[PDB]
């Protein structure tokens, strides 16, 4: 079973889901207007059965409260601070981190804050400097929604369908509709303004293994750009692409995604470590 509990943090009350796996811990960080509940396939499947999968809800998302201070919390760096505080409270310093989309950007910001991170996998995330946003992302009809505060019952359906892919479930509406819209607006403005660390430079200089896994039919991320990004230590020496998946391969193509994630976790935690 999945163990659910809530943490009182400086950012607000944070909802946390944990699998019962006895193995090394994996923090999974959800995307913009999503929730850790999206990682059901990993929490409840083979990944969560073996490893201790931790899937919280960001402030303003899911079953977490809105941020005590939106100006502090709703940014890639603010979320990274919140997740670092969560891991401190959970007593876990050496998790492997998986970040989906916004969660991948948060994971990149966590590299400086969480130095014993054993690896970072990013999916739906182009590491970009602020001036590279146009190169790293695909312009499109749903792109503006990322930073749009007010969602109607539509501009909730469109967002949910494009970000989560097949299969669509009504429960996805509940998740997206709950999101504190201020979090979209403030995060987006701050990212475009470079209030946090330059993500291009961070991943180029990072020594920990970074894995990059995307769906081939990504509607938001330019895969050609991603395949050209410099990483200090790119896992298996290339960026990886899963056929018949878009923005959310961990739910669209779970067995194939899990092959990458399991192999990455094993490599980052179960191999002899040298320098």
């Amino acid at each position: 079973t999945i163990n659910y509990h809530e943490l009182e943090t400086s950012h607000g009350r944070i909802a946390v889901r944990e699998s019962e796996g006895e193995g090394a811990p994996l923090l999974m960080i959800h995307g913009n207007s999503s929730s850790g509940a999206i990682f059901a396939p990993q929490l409840e499947g083979e990944i969560g059965k073996k490893w201790r999968v931790i899937a919280p809800d960001l402030p303003g998302h899911g079953k977490s409260t809105d941020a005590i201070d939106p100006d502090r919390s709703y940014s890639m760096e603010g979320y990274a601070d919140a997740m670092t505080e969560v891991m401190q409270q959970l007593g876990i310093a050496d998790a492997v981190v998986f970040g989906w989309s916004l969660g991948g950007h948060i994971g990149i910001e966590m590299i400086a804050r969480y130095p014993e991170m054993r690896g970072l996998m990013i999916t739906g995330t182009p590491p970009v400097a602020r001036e590279e946003v146009g190169q790293g992302f695909k312009s499109g009809p749903d792109m503006a929604l990322a930073g749009q505060e007010i969602f109607s019952e539509r501009d909730v359906e469109s967002y949910a369908r494009s970000t989560c892919g097949e299969p669509f479930e009504a429960s996805l509406l509940d998740i997206v509709a709950r999101t504190d819209g201020r979090a979209r607006r403030i995060m987006f403005e701050k990212f475009g303004s470079g209030t946090g660390g330059n993500q291009r430079d961070i991943v180029a200089e990072a020594q920990l293994p970074i894995a990059v896994v995307n769906g081939r039919d990504e509607p938001f991320v330019e895969l050609d750009f991603v395949s050209k990004v410099k990483f200090g230590n790119l896992w298996e020496g290339k960026t990886h692409v899963i056929d018949n998946a878009g923005h959310a391969p961990f739910r669209e193509a779970p067995a194939e995604f899990d092959a990458y994630l399991a192999r990455f976790i094993r490599d980052c935690t179960q191999l002899e470590h040298h320098h």
